[PDB]
Parts: C-alpha cells; structure tokens; sequence
C-alpha cells in the first residue's frame, strides 16, 4: 500500500551495432595492436564466451581515428572523452526518457523529481540539468545527480526514487541511467589483462523509469518496490577499482567478483525474504522468485544460478539483455526490468514477473557493493 | 509538526594551515611564478581586499605545490596528481567532521543507517562514501548516496536528500558529510581567465557533517527541523556558472551576474516556503522575521539579498562569520553556517537555536543556475 511503483520503462541505444564475433578484428585494428597475435587470440576467446551477440556504440572508426589519444593504451585522452560523454550521455537518456514518458502517458509537467545515474563523464551543471532542459521539464523539478557510480547504479537510482515517491504525496519520479564507453575505451595491453574484460563486455545504453506511489486509474503499474538494501560484501576490498585519470577511466579487477557474490548471495537475500515471510507468511524457494539481475557478465549469472539452484529460465531475461546489448553498466538492470515485462506479454505470463509474485533486483559495483531490491509483480 | 527530519548534530573540520587573505596574493602569484604579472596581481589583491574573508584553510602549501609543478601552471596537465590528493584527503577531512557530529549526537555509530556524501573535489570508485564508511567502521549495510561534482549547492542538496531518507524510514539515522579540497581547482592566474580570480580569492577547504533523523528520542538533542525543501533553475541564467573537469583539473567559468540573478528571483523562491509557514501559523512573517542559513558564495550575494529583502544587518551575520573565518568551502559551507547559527544562539543567549526566531531559510546556490531552498524550524 502506497509503495513506490514502476509505471513505465523506456530504453535507448546508439544506432551502430558491433557484432561480438568480429569485434576483436575491429578493436585490434583501430588500436593498431594487430601485431599482438597472442593477445588478440585471448581477447577473441573472451568475446566468444561472453554471452554477448552484439553491442551498440557511439564510438566508431571515424571518431577514434579523429582522436588518436583514445586509441592508445594510456596516453592523454580525458579531454576528448569528456567532450563526447558530456554531450552524448544526456542525449541518449532523453531518448529513453521520452519512451518512458510516452508509456506513462501523462504530461511531463507532472514529473516532480529526476534521478540521473552515470559512470560516463562528469560536468557542471550535470547531465541531470541537461536532461531537464532537453525534455522541457519544469524548472523546479527536484534533481539528484549520481555520478561515477558504476554498475550498481541502476539499482541505486531505484532505491533513491523509492523514498522520493513514498515520502512525497503526488510525486512522480523520472529515473534515468545512461552510459557511453567513450571514457573507458582503450588499446589492449599485455600489461592490463583484466582490461580485456571490460573491452569485451561494456556496451552503450540508456534506460528510464517513471516511479510513483498511489497510481491513478489512468496509470498502469508494472512492478512495486517493497524493500531496498545496500551492503559491502566481506573480504572483497579492492575487487573493483576505477580510477579517473588523464588517460580516462581505468578499471582494475583484483578479486573473483562472481565467486564473492555467489558466496554471499543467500545472506544478502535473507532480509528481503524475511519481509516476504512477514507479509505472505510463507517462504519461497529462490527458484520461486523472478530475477532482474545486472548482467555484469556470464560468470556471475551462471554461478548465482548454480548456487541458488534456479531453474534455467529465471536468468533468461538477464541473459537476453546480455545477448543483445552486453553490459551497459548502470542502465543494464533497467533493460532487464523492461525485458522481464516484455516476455510476460509474449510468453503470456500471469504476472509482469515471469508469472511469479515476488522478484529480486540486484546490482553490483565497486566495494564490492551489492544493491538488493525486492519487487512485486503486477 | 511531528516527524519532520531533524538535525541532531553538526561537526566541522578544516585543514590546519591558515592563509591570511591580506597576503594571499603574495603567496599565490609567487608559487605560480607569476610575479611579473603585476597588474594582474593588483587586480587580485583588490578582489581579495573586498572579499569579506579574513583567512582560509588549505591542504595545499608551497611544499606540495613545488613537488607538483603541473599544479602551478595555468592549464598544464595535472589531473592525475590532483586526484591523488583529493581522493585521499577529502574522505579524511570528512572523517574528522563526522566524528565530531557523532560525538555530539551521543549514540553508537552502529545506529547510523544511511550515509550521504557530497563533494566537488575529485572522483573515485569506490567513492568517498565507501571510504568514509570504512574509516568510521560503520556497518557494511549502511545505505549510501554518493554525490560527486555537485558544486556549491550540495550542502543543501545532501540535506534535501537526507530529509526523505529520514522521513520515509522509521528509526533511520543519516550521516551527512560534505568535504572539499581545492587541489582540483588551484592553478596559475591568467589575464585570459579573469573569472578564475574570483575562485582563487574565495574558495577554501573544509568539511562538515550532520546527523539527521525523524522523531528524536528523549536522549537526542534536536537543533533544527527541516520542514520544506525545493530546488529550482533560475530564469535567464543559462551558463551563469560552468565547471569543466579536464586534464588540467576543474576549471570554472562565470558568464553572468550570479548575485543579481539570485536577488532578482529571491522573493519568488521564498513564496512557497512562506505559504507553508502561513498554513501552519496563519500569519506572514517578513523576510527579516526569519533566520538565515545562507551559502557564503561571496560578499556580493550576501549584500544584495540582505538589501533586496530589507534584512536587519544581523540576519546575515552567522553566514558572514563563516565567510570571514573560512572562505567559500563550496558544498560544506552552508553546514558551517548552520553550526555557527547554533553557536551564536548559545553565546548570545538567544531564545532559539535560530537567532531567537521560529522559522528560517537555508539557501544553497550552484551551476544551472540552481538554487536549493529549505525551510527550517529552530528549537
């Protein structure tokens, strides 16, 4: 009752598709690293088992050529990366938001709050202001701009929107996450093998939501947000580091992220499952929940599926997003929320959440931090 | 008049090294090897002389700067060393302010449920919010909101954010911290960048922290209640303050009269919170019947709002006290003013924490031009 409710979802990607099978050829070509046959072979193997069929990128041969800094491994390049990201992140978000807003069907003057998440560049005024402007929202929309957040921020913006919507009568929150790999793209290097991983998995994309409490008769609820939590996992210090430098944004992976999440995932779920027990007086198996999971990559999905003994269909909405768009950082989990709803229509499900009642939304980022939200289907 | 997010503690911290504003231009034009720029230095001395600042505190000094010549140039590449400094020092300064807040609060730190961190000084992953969680040893399941690259309005933003966290979650106690270090903005003066001289005159280092929660217990000590909160972009202000993060650091551009724009629109901003006060109290205070917790952007903003609203000269005094002793510490500043409001209430034997008055306005200003407005109630 009065719970923050997802009322619309919209998504956007750059038009240009990069087929994953051939991406090594393109990548090692533009970075003039063709002479590194053993490294290229390693990269092709990573791409081949990534579970990704294609990614969408704003970045193309023309732009990368016009800006050779970005085609180096660690040369100066932040300024052109910023020029690109500061401009394109809000633009891609407007596209997603206009689709959310259409779905919602209400006038945009009714939007009272905006939460913007990204890991791709920073500016003042922020991407949140640029989007307010691009959409012609009211000037007194209350904004929260979440910069440099990482892959957990799709979940983070839903958590933030939940308290805005629930504590403010009438509030209608526009949530937008938008990412463009302009700030992380770099030449592959034998001295940065963990860097191959991001190069294989990260793609561009934006996703938006409308969230509000007390949906009106003309609004259409998709999911309810019942419980929200965040935590730093044990023995995970330094797992993912991301340093914004003159060379742009560099990642360092120093621990087994899939394994750590796997190791702790039952613990993470304990309280949201207590809450369900409080309301439904029952205790579902993990496989009796639907899953809206950040597609960090195939290994996290496989190992959580194995650990929690999930029917193979449960990760399917997540893997669908991974297959078609790769890892778009914070926007990704909201793409999965959309896909979850889309398949409920196509596969004639009894609810928006794979025909089940309760669902788990999960995002993962530097910390190692996990965001957990308990959803209810409609 | 029950359940409103309440300030339960305030703590502040600044780097120990003090720089007298009178002689700041000597130091500044010297470490940047710009002594030949004598007319420029004259302009800067004048700007510093009318700034209303007696001293600032800085982490940066001659030794650090000389060890990092990139930072003493006008637009030379230096983001890497600036980040090295900011990513380290921003959460450390925040920790000191936060310990003071937690001390005043009086409760175990395990009862902290949320952390909101604001800064304009560097970015890292994990963020300064994570760093501060670790430095304080809070529970790993404290709920964090990390606000990077925000600018001068973020002291008020984190208070708007904390209000909803506290009010929608029963027994929530929110640690709020803003922390700023000028390592990312410091650079050589230049006749090509005259608006850079404003920032060089005004900006200082500092951090501040609150504890905020709804429904204070009898062992907690309320300072201020947050009754209303708004944020708005001002009309005809497009491009007034730009801030770009580049390879040479954070660069600021001032393309419009920020004090004029704020003054031109201030009464309109206040209409809605004053309607709230009319609804609750059935009468309309004059602006000078409120207490004022204002971001000390610089002397001109304070002077012009004071005049526009016909404020008694004493209303802006807590704000001016912070400008005098610390300068413009970006996001943190308005929370120093909140502290100073309470402090002068004790020492001047006021009837309430808010200069003896019931209702108060909190104002933060930043790029957009954005204004954060909060209505406070004193205790």
């Amino acid at each position: 009752s009065g719970k923050a409710t997802v009322l619309a979802v919209g998504t956007a990607v750059p038009p240009k598709e990069f087929d994953q099978s051939t991406y090594p050829d393109f990548y090692f070509n533009v970075t003039n690293c063709n002479d590194k046959v053993e490294l290229k072979g390693k990269f092709q193997r990573i791409c081949d088992r990534s579970g990704i069929k294609k990614r969408h990128f704003y970045l193309d041969e023309e732009i990368l050529k016009a800006n050779p800094g970005m085609c180096t491994y660690m040369g100066a390049s932040l300024d052109v990366r910023q020029n690109i990201a500061v401009r394109e992140v809000p633009k891609l978000a407007k596209e997603a938001a206009l689709k959310a807003i259409k779905e919602w069907g209400q006038p945009k003057s009714k939007i009272t709050h905006l939460v913007f998440g990204t890991t791709s560049g920073v500016d003042m005024p922020g991407a949140d202001f640029q989007l307010l402007k691009l959409l012609g929202l009211r000037p007194n929309v209350k904004r929260i701009m979440l910069y440099q957040q990482g892959c957990s921020a799709g979940a983070t913006v839903t958590r933030v929107a939940k308290d805005l919507a629930e504590n403010n009568p009438g509030a209608r929150v526009l949530v937008a996450c938008s990412e463009v790999t302009a700030v992380t793209f770099r030449a592959p290097s034998e001295t940065h093998l963990d860097g191959l991983v991001g190069a294989a998995l990260f793609g561009d994309g934006a996703a938006a939501l409308i969230i509000g409490s007390n949906p009106t008769p003309v609004e259409k609820p998709l999911f309810e947000v019942h419980w929200s939590g965040q935590c730093v996992l044990p023995d995970s210090d330094g797992a993912i580091l991301g340093h914004l430098r003159e060379a742009g944004l560099v990642f360092h992976l120093l621990k087994d992220v899939p394994g750590i999440i796997s190791k702790n995932i039952e613990k993470l779920l304990a309280e949201p499952l207590d809450y369900v027990k409080s309301v439904d007086e029952a205790s579902p198996a993990y496989t009796d929940l639907f899953w809206v999971v950040h597609p960090g990559g195939p290994a996290i999905l496989d190992q959580v599926e194995a650990k929690l003994k999930l029917d193979k269909d449960r990760m399917q909405a997540t893997r669908d997003v991974l297959a078609q768009y790769g890892n778009m950082s914070s926007a990704s989990v909201l793409f999965v929320l959309d896909q979850m709803r889309k398949r409920s229509v196509e596969l004639n499900k009894d609810t928006t959440g794979d025909g089940l009642k309760w669902g788990v939304m999960l995002g993962f980022g530097p910390g190692l931090t996990v965001e957990t939200l308990l959803l209810k289907s409609i």
